């Protein structure tokens, strides 16, 4: 099976594909990325990153009840958390412009607008559609050819 | 600098401090550190450390099931982990002298050595002594004036 420095580098690339199919109302220079909660496949993220087109995604951890998370952010990579912490987080992105990313397939049904799952050969993910809704950005629906090809053997 | 950065190195500075109360059987030329499940503050430790005595710690992340943890290091720093794959790691470490610190702990009755609790304005952690009597390595008594 694949090694956690393995995946880590599987899950930037999977999230820099993710953001290719998303638009932010108001597009910044430089790409913001919160993580917030403990986790296992973060280290390379938060090395920070680099799109296609050349604009940098500046990574950093965040405390869980810090109240401007929906401000200080594009992108969260939501970690292991519990309900009472996912329930502050989800709260404080209300009504902002951000995107949200579970390390874990489990928040799809809680707020969490993509879940990874990083078990197996390939790393694939999930997303719900209410949470999508409401995000304040815009997906393109082809991010599911992403998923699907990883689902695939 | 974050709050989540901040905690982080001064967790870095809490485990350099305990590990100067601790000896292993035979000491390693390099200090191995594992960083096991999901963390907040272990981005200090990953980047690496050196002891006062000269000695550095090279930490890398390793994966809960795991089997060779108890071989492949001499101190683990542990996430979040449910109750069987916590017993899937001391197993790992069961007859290995392992030095074991957990970064939460609201009990520190099953498990690890110490657990920290990064809350609060400073760090303070517990000790587990049952876990720390039989565990390979010397922990000098003096640590536990530095527990809370």
């Amino acid at each position: 099976r694949t090694s956690i420095e393995q995946r880590s580098n599987a899950v930037s690339q999977v999230l820099l594909g993710i953001f290719s199919y998303v638009r932010w109302p108001k597009e910044p220079a430089v790409l913001q990325l919160c993580v917030v909660g403990p986790t296992e496949y973060a280290d390379g993220l938060l090395r920070g990153m680099v799109q296609a087109n050349g604009r940098r995604v500046h990574a950093e951890r965040r405390a869980v009840d810090n109240p401007d998370l929906g401000t200080l952010c594009n992108v969260i990579y939501l970690g292991v958390v519990d309900e009472r912490e996912r329930q502050q987080v989800f709260r404080s992105l209300a009504g902002h412009p951000v995107l949200s990313i579970s390390e874990r397939g489990t928040e799809c049904s809680v707020g969490s607008m993509f879940c990874l799952n990083v078990g197996g050969p390939r790393i694939t993910f999930e997303a719900n559609l209410d949470s999508i809704a409401r995000s304040g950005v815009r997906v393109h629906p082809s991010v599911l050819k992403l998923a699907r090809r990883q689902a695939t053997p």
